């Protein structure tokens, strides 16, 4: 494989898309490749690994408990939600729901804990508190997918999803209970998780979460590391392609293989 540069290069080439890019090292927040890593891109689903972040401060101040039950109705449901709508009946728990958002997309899980922390609005002043001044979140699930060329809502960049989410995982703002669920979380994706898994070399580490959206609009934000070590922050966003899903999948994967190939740099 080419350098990562120069992959991510191909990608766009091939793809006629936009593609923003860092890799950032965890412990220390060294950024090593960064590709229009201040340019905006939608988050689509990668949101709610920031969202569950903010419900756990919520949680370590005591505001709010991963036990807390909540019940919610069938009218409050929006498209794709294949854990809640199980749980009409009996209700989800707060932590439940950060797991069906992050670990199987569930949308309503989403909007039922963005709505505890103060809907988009409260969001973005949690950003802001943590001193992410770029990232915002503007609407709901699934409206937030929507992608419109040139449109700033609901958008990250690379450099601001990568830092934030260095912040969330490392920095003591969470308690080390909170930033092991987060991670915890992110490891246990099902729905790239297990796929990535196949296509890694043995020895390869990944915690993950993804996205997609309308005009080509993907992502990932992800832990990638050698020795079975989350090592680096690996974040990227898609827009403005009409590739198939397959080969916007299959690019994003090609950059993995330029990264695993030169590694050490
Ligand atoms: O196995 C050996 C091959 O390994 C890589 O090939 C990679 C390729 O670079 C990537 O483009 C493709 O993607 C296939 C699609 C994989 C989907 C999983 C990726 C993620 C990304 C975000 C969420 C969806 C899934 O995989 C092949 C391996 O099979 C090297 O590029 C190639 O030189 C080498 O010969
Ligand atoms: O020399 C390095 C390695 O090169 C190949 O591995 C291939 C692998 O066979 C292929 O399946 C993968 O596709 C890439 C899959 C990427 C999945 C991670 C993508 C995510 C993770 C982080 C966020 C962005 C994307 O590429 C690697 C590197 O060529 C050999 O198969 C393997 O024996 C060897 O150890």
């Amino acid at each position: 494989s080419p350098q990562p540069l120069e992959q991510i290069k191909l990608s766009e080439s091939q793809l006629s898309g936009r593609v923003g890019m860092i890799e950032m090292d965890l412990a220390s927040g060294r950024t090593l490749t960064a590709w229009r890593a201040d340019e905006r891109f939608p988050m689509m689903s990668t949101f709610k690994v920031v969202l569950c972040g903010a419900v756990l401060a919520r949680v370590d101040a005591g505001d709010e408990q991963l036990e807390r039950k909540i019940h919610y109705r069938q009218q409050d449901l929006v498209d794709y939600s294949p854990v809640s709508e199980k749980h009409l009946a009996d209700g989800m728990t707060v932590g439940e729901l950060c797991a069906a958002a992050i670990t199987m997309s569930d949308n309503s899980a989403a909007n039922l804990l963005l709505a505890t922390v103060g809907g988009p609005a409260g969001l973005t002043a949690f950003l802001r508190q943590i001193g992410d001044n770029v990232t915002r979140l503007d609407r709901w699930e699934t409206e937030l997918n929507e992608a419109l060329p040139g449109d700033a809502r609901d958008t990250t960049t690379p450099a601001s999803m990568a830092a934030t989410l260095r912040k969330l995982l490392t920095s003591q703002r969470l308690s080390a209970r909170s930033q092991r669920q987060l991670l915890q979380w992110m490891v246990d994706d099902r729905v790239a998780g297990p796929l990535i898994r196949s296509v890694l070399p043995a020895g390869w580490f990944i915690a993950d979460k993804t996205g997609a959206g309308e005009r080509g609009a993907r992502g990932i934000v992800a832990l990638l590391g050698p020795n079975n070590k989350a090592e680096r922050i690996v974040v990227i966003y898609l827009r403005d392609t009409p590739a198939s899903m397959a080969e916007r999948n299959q690019q994003i994967a090609g950059i993995g293989a330029a990264l695993i190939e030169h590694w050490q740099r």
